């Protein structure tokens, strides 16, 4: 067939029940999500392909960048309560990995207060036990297919995207195959 099982995606031997249709996993800390994000705009493309109805989860994962990194989840839980995500996507990438500039929480904060979200308004987030059950879903998601690797693309709980088997000489074409894999998988 053109798409096969263990070339372009696996199957879960323990499909997750009640999964979101399209979960995507990342780190700050981790450099091909940084290329996914600002580079290739995977989520993105895959977003513009896939049919009516199908929403797109992106959860931040801990295993990573030790207690930075679980901040990190945390302050994804805040962008994502307030729905700020794309307000604060590129600074956090860039603040981690390119200028190297967030240290510390505080340092996470700051870009928050940078994009225009209001002090008092991110600490009340950070604090609320609203972020608190959302840093445990992106935890528990995680941890229903025992991730130990992003970034990650998992269809309806039972297919995990596998972009190694994927032409790399083109990223226009290597973005494409792999939004049309998802759609692809999708319609399964």
């Amino acid at each position: 067939a053109q798409y096969e099982d263990g070339k372009q995606y696996t199957t879960l031997e323990k499909p997750v029940a009640g999964a979101p249709q399209v979960l995507e996993f990342f780190s700050f800390f981790c450099p091909h999500c940084y290329q996914f994000e600002e580079v290739l705009h995977i989520s993105d493309n895959v977003k513009k392909k896939l049919p009516e109805g199908v929403k797109m989860t992106k959860y931040h994962v801990n295993f990573m960048g030790g207690d930075l990194g679980k901040d990190l989840t945390q302050a994804w839980a805040v962008a994502m309560a307030l729905g700020v995500e794309d307000k604060v996507t590129v600074p956090l990438f860039e603040g981690v990995q390119k200028t190297q500039t967030i240290r510390s929480a505080s340092d996470i904060r700051d870009v928050f207060i940078n994009a225009g979200i209001k002090g008092e308004e991110y600490d009340a987030a950070w604090n609320s036990f609203v972020v608190k059950s959302l840093v445990a879903q992106q935890e528990k998601a995680a941890a229903d297919v025992q991730l130990r690797g992003v970034p990650a693309m998992f269809v309806n709980g039972k297919y995990q995207l596998n972009p190694q088997g994927m032409d790399t000489s083109n990223m226009d074409v290597f973005v494409q195959q792999y939004a049309d894999t998802v759609k692809y998988l999708s319609e399964k």
